[PDB]
């Protein structure tokens, strides 16, 4: 569900979830189209395409179970949706984490996105 992946990216990023990310760039709000504003806002991308692809399970309601083992995030999970999904936010969350460096408030205020559908 979308707690642990907002747990995730706190852990990671260390920053308010939402606050930071709820209207990042092109793809990290709701929705999503145009080209990635970033590396961040390329995370945001990747993230929504993984979700696509998971379209049995509910990827915003879905639980799993993860865990830290050393710092590291672990998705261990028998169900293939749950652990897909669960991939699916471990990866965000780290995509996110390493590149917070570039990260700019600037993106929640500008954006320029174009009609194109990016790939998946
Ligand atoms: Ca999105």
């Amino acid at each position: 569900n979308l707690y642990q992946f907002g747990r995730m990216i706190w852990n990671r990023t260390g920053k308010l979830p939402i606050l930071s990310y709820g209207s990042y760039g092109c793809y990290c709000g709701w929705g999503g189209q145009g080209p990635p504003k970033d590396a961040t806002d390329r995370c945001c991308l990747v993230h929504d395409c993984c979700y696509t692809r998971v379209g049995d399970c509910s990827p915003k309601m879905t639980l799993y179970s993860y865990r830290f083992e050393n710092g590291d995030i672990i998705c261990d999970n028998k169900d293939p949706c749950k652990r897909a999904v669960c991939e699916c936010d471990r990866e965000a969350a780290i995509c996110l984490g390493e590149n917070v460096n570039t990260y700019d408030k600037k993106y929640k205020s500008y954006e320029d996105c174009t009609e194109e559908v990016q790939e998946c």
